[PDB]
């Protein structure tokens, strides 16, 4: 169920019950991309400006935009008046020396402060290995309970992003991980759909690596179209919450093709929180050719990208209202 | 204002609006006391047992008991039927290699789990130097906001304990700290009485080191009685929340005389969360003579301490229900 304010907030993040959200809370990742044509270390001014350019030019075509409080608050204030705002709550990345990947909130932030900054949702990223250390997962579950409680008190939607992994499989893109991905994703969704975690929307991976599915694979084939289709249906059955897809390790085209396949298979996903593929190109242009060039790229190539995505969403997504 | 459930919980922790609570969530501190008396490391069983003995013998004379989830859950189950339960939420102690003393919740606990474990309040201890690093304090304030929000969502009273310190003063028993203690205590109370922190009751230090007050001092005198009295009045004017005193491990007699002085000075404190001043002597007995001897100490010296404290509370404390 949703409280009146949470419902209203959800409405501000979507169009006709579909979430077509632009993800741009990248921090370290964006800086690194920038580093790729580096006269110097990329500045705070540069990072914040590029987020503002993307926000200004592309949010007229997105139902909402996800930003980080570190670099993204200026960008958040210049978003289209028709677009809602989500703010990221987690610290980026994880310790590569250990396998625990424990969650940690931004040090001077709280759900209250996120709401005060104008957000209509709190977004939090959790790494979860359902088969991992039981004590680690207990600590993780407790952490999410806390955040869910915060969001209930502040009456602001809780968007929980889950990225799955295996403590013992180094590469998420490996065939080894592909074989267990459906299990990692769908079981994690079952866990955090439980009422006690206070989640309003799940941001999740597609439950299969399409690069190993028949018809989509350029190399080894691990799954038939039917087995992949069943994974999407299993995922649909793993939660009664609204859920939306993230894009990871795939091109814009493959992602869009996957949304088509997802819908064809019977998945009732309620939209996406996608970004990188849409605005990636603007980054090279911005560093090299300046902000005015980047603005033009976003107005042209940028619009093309997000518009193609929206037209795919129009024929594949299902409304969260239709619960 | 209290919600219906918070009020009911406050009622279970109090009698006629006065909190006569027994504090025994000590961990590191208890371990240190125990250290003073034996060769070996204290065992889990010994810590759990002594906590259960104090709970069994003394909670018939307290309106509630504060315990720690780590060693205190068995003790919580054998408390008097008439006594309420608070559970601690913070990890014990602080990092002595730095001056920030940052707060940290127990890893596998949440406010929801504390409530599920039968507690009628969440207690959290924060070290705070009002004059300290501003970024450190911003992080501390954000952290308390989160907990206050949790407690609002779970509809469970939030007891915030504040222990003051100075980043540049090593010993809080020193005359140097004594001269700034009132400032540290009263300004901290003011800050954490702000609505945004969601506190229901403050557990605080008396705003004076009584050992340096004329009439109480056996050595150097830093303060006249009128100056000490004014600090208590300043404290009363620093919050409109209920507040209760901790004993800080002074003698039972000095704590009792302090409460009388507080009341005479004009402090409208609403009770105590008193630990060491009551049961401290049981530790030596339990270690050296065993549980039965400790039980007999509690039934005699322990009772005498808490009985005389209750008599003093009866004539000094002010009801929270008058608010
Ligand atoms: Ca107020
Ligand atoms: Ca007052």
């Amino acid at each position: 169920t949703l409280t009146e304010n949470k419902r209203k907030s959800m409405e501000k993040l979507s169009v006709d019950g579909v979430i077509s959200a632009l993800a741009f809370d990248q921090r370290g990742a964006l800086k690194r991309m920038m580093a790729q044509h580096q006269t110097k270390e990329p500045t705070v001014e540069q990072i914040e400006e590029l987020k503002s350019l993307v926000s200004e030019e592309l949010t007229p075509f997105a139902s909402s935009i996800l930003l980080d409080p570190e670099y993204g608050l200026p960008a958040s204030r210049v978003r289209s008046e028709e677009a809602g705002l989500l703010l990221a709550y987690e610290k980026t990345g994880y310790d590569a020396t250990t396998t625990s990947r424990l969650p940690d909130c931004l040090d001077v932030w709280s759900a209250k402060r996120i709401k005060e900054a104008g957000a209509e949702a709190v977004k939090f990223l959790l790494y979860y290995d359902i088969d991992g250390d039981q004590d680690v997962n207990e600590q993780k579950k407790a952490y999410i309970e806390r955040i869910g409680s915060e969001c209930r008190a502040e009456d602001i939607p809780f968007y929980l992003q889950i990225l799955t992994y295996d403590e013992k499989i180094a590469d998420n893109a490996s065939p080894e991980f592909a074989k267990v991905k459906a299990h990692k994703v769908n079981e994690a969704m079952k866990v955090f759909s439980k009422e006690r975690f206070g989640v309003d929307v799940l941001k999740v991976e597609v439950p299969v690596n399409m690069k190993f599915v028949e018809g989509f694979a350029d190399g080894e084939v691990l799954f038939t179209k039917e087995e992949a289709a069943q994974a999407f249906r299993d995922q649909e059955a793993s939660t009664d919450l609204p859920y939306i897809y993230l894009s990871a390790g795939v091109s814009a085209k493959l992602f869009q093709d996957t949304l088509v396949f997802a819908a064809e298979s019977g998945a009732k996903f309620n939209g996406v929180l996608c970004g990188r593929a849409t605005w990636a190109g603007s980054v090279k242009v911005y560093i090299e050719e300046g902000p005015q060039a980047a603005r033009e790229w976003l107005r042209t190539e940028g619009f093309k990208n997000i518009d193609e995505l929206n037209k795919v969403l129009d024929k594949t997504a299902s409304p969260w209202t239709e619960k």
